[PDB]
């Protein structure tokens, strides 16, 4: 999606921001880079109902209590968003640094930590957006992809009923629950140099188990590229969590079904997106197998210890 | 392509600007908006012998006598260029503005007196490139596409080797010469406002005829985009091209011909590009009928006033 100069100033004159003087699409939503004679800033085109109040305002909320996350811009008209060639658009602040392409586990310590704050810092934000993508999404994800899962590897069908009926079962009820980003992989974290910037894209953020994001970050940033646990990251990602955020005896001995659960979800959408994707085409599609190993690999684990925490 | 933090950080310690603050890949070559502690810039990594130099010291002649153009930023070890990722890479200066979705025939007129400018400037650069997109280049990529042709358009063969033929015997040798852009297109050419702000992309610049590179222009600001020719925009780019420098009788009576020389080349490209992206893909391609149109416009001009100019 493409913006014309004279749409985009008069957007502008919705919020208090710079004049416009350059503005650049960058690498679901499409997203400009805005430079103006104030700040840069961040458009976003929503490419799309109670879903964007959850999320913009949760990260109000976050940075309203010191989270280094975006802010969204208030408009003039007191609305929450704009619209812009069709599309449900917002003005967000310009946080900066980088994700990292090669995490070192000094880097998963901030993430940890991280992680834990935005926990405790989402405390008394009181939307409520229930989690579209745990057990029951995951149900839904596979009914709709069970009887072509085998293309993608034979007996995957048979492998599969019988973890999703067994953490379908088991799911934890009773844990810690709060507002969780569910969704923290490395390009969602910004850093200059070694230090944590900031934390970004909550559009799967949601109210969920506290250790149901942890699981998802530990998947996330502690397998190597080649499939390998890395022990050295694990141990750092909790260990800095903790410094935070103590985990309790029962949000630690969670943790392997937890992330068992969340590799699943990872599988799924995966899957989906693999069988969906048109018959010949040159976009090179995300592999499920991937996080069906580490599902595998989760169920080895019989204490925290083996994740690196003792 | 993408780049690592390290890798980064490591190339502009060849270079004097800013400490990296911020990377991202925006809308051949790839090329990133980096922002510093100083100025922010842009990374082009030339997904690719001579023309580089050509190309990069072109760009620096001109910013020298003033356009508003990139300027390669200079490295430590006086080298032209460094690598990044396998391919060649360089430091460009950032220019602020945006190119126009909409130009208005005002605009056009802002395009014509910076070409004519450009094509001033770039007296005294020595460093000579032959248009590989002249004739001896048509012929090559007709050649090459002569047998498909009739696949985009019933006809298409017998329509255009007599043009070919034509242009080819016909084409002018004794009109002013220098350094030609031959690619100015919108997206090629930013504004801040209503006032060009600078000309960009000058890897299609090469030593040939000026009013060739009008003639391009013509081209690519002048028509609708229902296909409709626009006297008010051509007389608007004319105009100004002549406030700064006035074209010669001959060029101006040249200028027809010319523009179904440059109508063809984009035909020519688009042909090839059509013909040769694979079978069921999700890109959509340039339609090369669009130029194939403004190639017949062209032949019933008699007289350049009916471009808009007298
Ligand atoms: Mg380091
Ligand atoms: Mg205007």
């Amino acid at each position: 999606t493409d913006i014309t100069e004279d749409e985009l100033r008069n957007f502008l004159t919705q919020y208090d921001v710079g004049s416009l003087t350059s503005y650049k699409g960058i690498a679901e939503n499409s997203n400009f880079l805005l430079h103006t004679t104030k700040d840069p800033l961040i458009l976003t085109l929503y490419e799309k109902k109670n879903d964007l109040p959850f999320f913009l305002g949760l990260m109000q909320h976050l940075a309203a209590k010191g989270l280094s996350c975006p802010l969204p811009l208030p408009r003039k008209d007191g609305e929450l968003l704009g619209e812009l060639s069709g599309r449900p658009a917002a003005l967000i602040s310009f946080l900066e640094g980088m994700w990292l392409r090669k995490p070192e586990a000094k880097h998963c310590r901030e993430v940890g930590k991280a992680l834990a704050a935005m926990h405790l810092a989402s405390e008394g934000f009181e939307i409520k957006r229930p989690n579209a993508l745990s057990v029951d999404g995951w149900k839904v994800l596979w009914d709709k992809s069970e009887e072509r899962a085998d293309e993608v590897e034979k007996g995957l069908r048979e492998e599969i009923r019988p973890e999703i009926d067994y953490l379908a079962a088991h799911w934890p009820k009773d844990l810690p629950a709060g507002v969780i980003h569910a969704d923290l992989f490395q390009d969602n974290v910004f850093f200059l140099g070694d230090e944590l910037s900031g934390l970004i894209d909550f559009y799967f953020a949601c109210n969920d188990l506290l250790a149901y994001d942890v699981s998802i970050c530990l998947n996330a940033w502690c397998f190597e590229k080649d499939g390998a646990y890395n022990v050295t990251k694990g141990k750092a990602l909790l260990e800095g969590y903790q410094s935070v955020r103590p985990l309790s005896e029962a949000e630690l001995e969670a943790l392997p079904l937890l992330s068992r659960g969340s590799a699943l979800r990872f599988f799924l959408t995966r899957l989906y997106d693999w069988l969906t994707t048109p018959a010949g085409a040159l976009v090179v599609k995300k592999d499920p197998l991937e996080y069906l190993r580490k599902l595998r690999f989760h169920r080895t684990i019989a204490n925290v210890a083996e994740y690196g925490l003792a």
